[PDB]
């Protein structure tokens, strides 16, 4: 007698009806597992830093949570997990990077709690008492990303996290095409994948091409730049430095980096000596030597970038003539703030470098990307996540292209409760989710 899964629930408790705060709960039989525990920045709210799930029906069963899986350190992925610890007693897995980023996130906040940390790579098998749980590497914007693979006696559980296809990128951004292939061809019951992108035909600009075209931007600013990205935007980062090297400008951080400091001792950029320079130091140059690349002091570029055009910023502020490179990718969470800090800016006097019509940059995979992720994994029933309906609506669309049966296309709101058991896919049920406002 060989032990066989009977059940399984799918339950996403953010990242859903919305672009962040990813937080996917599956169960097969007796097991739970939470995949990813991402935080969002709030929308335009009153007096809050962040948003995270509400994680009420895992602490109602809290004694079959079997793991945390995380994969890649964003905020996206793992904002929340400090949170989620709080309540809950259960080991966290990630890679190398992902595991120290979540370290860094629990001393900033002075939890000295045992938490029981294992770091995985795309070797890496553990095993639980009814599946298995291996990871494959993948491409987006940090390295050491990985995807969740659940191996249950109906096939596979795939959760792909946040990724695209780009061959410009190398080392730790490689994705594993060859287990993804094997993957597929062992039997994948249900792919959970990214829908940000899934409206945009085509693929992403290929980032040798948007490092290029961001050299010919910069190197036209007569003053000083100001580049608002994510701290988890590692390829946009190294691309800054790259550039500032050979425009002779100096590379100086406003936020919390954290993030840069342990990525850069484990060995993860590629740093010009005298590049970089602190922050107080900025004013002694001339304006066209410096770049300031302004992440958020929590994370957050926009607001940062919101303050300094104000002039409400504690430590530096926009002045008439700086050139400001927007390097984020707008949610509907997001676009009001975006709308207003760009006004604030252009009445501050300063340049907002345009966007190319010919590029389209994002760390999620468009409809091309999407559409591989699916024809390499070919699953047999398929739950669009990371997106607001309309995103989760196109990427369904593409899944029908490539093949998947629209009647096993699954699309979930927050709370919704995917079940199979073993003859009926059905959404029959929900759980309590929500909204869980953070400050100060
Ligand atoms: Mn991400």
């Amino acid at each position: 007698i060989k032990k066989k899964n009977k059940d399984i629930r799918i339950i996403p408790l953010g990242g859903v009806g919305e672009i962040a705060k990813n937080m996917y709960i599956v169960e097969v039989d007796d097991e739970m597992f939470m995949l990813d525990a991402g935080l969002m920045f709030p929308e335009d709210m009153l007096g809050v830093d962040i948003v995270i799930p509400d994680i009420q029906y895992v602490i109602e069963n809290k004694e079959r949570l079997k793991g945390i899986f995380l994969t890649h350190g964003a905020e996206h992925a793992i904002g929340a997990v400090s949170y989620v610890l709080e309540q809950i007693d259960a080991p966290v897995y990630g890679s190398k990077l992902t595991i120290a980023l979540v370290k860094e996130a629990m001393k900033a906040r002075n939890i000295k709690k045992k938490v029981r940390y294992y770091t995985v790579n795309h070797d890496s098998i553990m095993r639980f008492k009814n599946v298995n749980v291996s990871f494959f590497n993948t491409t987006h914007s940090i390295p050491d990303s990985l995807g969740v693979c659940i191996h249950t006696s109906y096939g596979s559980i795939v959760y792909t996290g946040e990724f695209k296809f780009d061959q410009s990128l190398h080392g730790h951004y490689a994705p594993d095409l060859k287990r993804m292939a094997e993957i597929g061809d062992e039997g994948v019951f249900a792919l959970i994948s990214d829908s940000t992108e899934a409206e945009k035909p085509g693929y992403n600009t290929p980032e040798n091409i948007i490092e290029h075209h961001m050299y010919d931007a910069f190197a036209k600013v007569k003053g000083r730049l100001i580049v608002s990205c994510y701290a988890s935007n590692f390829v946009r980062i190294q691309q800054v430095l790259n550039i500032a090297s050979q425009l002779n400008r100096k590379v100086s951080f406003l936020g919390r980096e954290s993030s840069f400091n342990i990525a850069r001792k484990m060995g993860y950029f590629d740093i010009p000596k005298d590049l970089l320079i602190p922050i107080n130091e900025v004013e002694n140059y001339p304006k066209n030597e410096v770049i300031i690349i302004a992440t958020g002091m929590q994370g957050e570029p926009v607001e940062a970038l919101s303050q300094m055009a104000r002039k409400k910023h504690k430590i530096m502020n926009i002045e008439e003539g700086d050139s400001i490179f927007l390097a984020i990718t707008a949610s509907a969470n997001m676009e009001v703030i975006i709308a207003d800090t760009l006004n604030e800016l252009v009445r501050a006097g300063a340049h907002i470098i345009p966007n190319n019509k010919k590029i389209h940059a994002s760390s999620h995979g468009c409809m091309e990307e999407l559409k591989m992720m699916l024809n390499i994994m070919k699953p047999e029933y398929f739950v669009p996540v990371q997106g607001e309906f309309k995103m989760q609506i196109a990427h369904a669309k593409l899944a029908a292209e490539t093949g998947v049966a629209p009647e096993k296309i699954f699309l979930v709101e927050k709370g919704d409760v995917i079940s199979y058991n073993g003859k009926d896919m059905i959404l029959n049920e929900k759980v309590q989710s929500g909204n869980i406002l953070i400050d100060g």
